[PDB]
């Protein structure tokens, strides 16, 4: 049909979401920025932009055929970035198996003429937006560790007065 705007991610499961909303809500007034929705915390993989169709099915046959062992994800890290005005968790010392994953698909990504910056992958959840004012920043919560399964291809649009990130495809990872 009509082009979307797509992006490859990995989620979180329900119950870390929700410690980290509990975790973001005691630390960050609403005036600390914007509340990133429980249901769209994630990790960006790979960025696409706007996508027809016909190359969403040949991106997607590509990530397809990746073959990726999972791996486990520690939510050791917290920061914030003024110059993108984000404040997010990360992880000091992500697994190589994520830096793969997302390499891969920023390369394929790349090759079929999706603008990919030439900055190097910096792997993170952005739980607030809009956040221009520097914060003190709190370690994450005790015990934000799981293990990652698949990744997923989602398309993002805003409507009503919501971000919406819809998940259209996912790609277990070898266990
Ligand atoms: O506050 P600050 O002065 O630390 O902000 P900042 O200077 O933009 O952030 C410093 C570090 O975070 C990375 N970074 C910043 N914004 C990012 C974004 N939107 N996505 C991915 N990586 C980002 C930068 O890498 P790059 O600037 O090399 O991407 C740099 O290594
Ligand atoms: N009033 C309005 O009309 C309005 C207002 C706001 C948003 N919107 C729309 O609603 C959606 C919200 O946008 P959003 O910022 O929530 O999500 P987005 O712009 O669609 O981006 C989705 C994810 O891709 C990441 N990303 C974007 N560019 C990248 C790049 N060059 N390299 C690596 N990663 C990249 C973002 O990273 P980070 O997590 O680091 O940001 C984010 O996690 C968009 O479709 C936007 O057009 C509309
Ligand atoms: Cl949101």
């Amino acid at each position: 049909s009509e082009p979307q705007r797509l992006f490859f991610a990995i989620d979180l499961p329900a119950e870390i979401r929700e410690q980290i909303i509990h975790w973001r809500a005691k630390h960050f007034p609403p005036e600390a920025g914007r509340p990133v929705a429980a249901d769209n915390l994630h990790l960006t993989l790979a960025f696409l932009g706007e996508v027809s169709a016909e190359k969403e099915k040949a991106l997607s046959l590509l990530a397809g055929r990746i073959r990726q062992p999972g791996f486990t994800l520690t939510l050791d890290d917290a920061g914030q970035w003024l110059r993108s005005r984000v404040v997010w968790l990360g992880m000091r010392q992500p697994p190589r198996g994520l830096i793969q994953l997302a390499n891969m698909l920023r390369s394929q990504a790349a090759r079929s003429g999706c603008f990919q910056s030439n900055r190097p992958f910096h792997p993170h959840i952005t739980l607030l937006r809009d956040a221009s004012e520097a914060v003190t920043i709190p370690p994450p919560g005790f015990n934000w560790s799981y293990a990652v399964t698949e990744f997923t291809l989602y398309a993002s649009s805003f409507a009503r007065g919501r971000t919406r990130y819809t998940p259209l495809k996912r790609w277990a990872l070898t266990q």
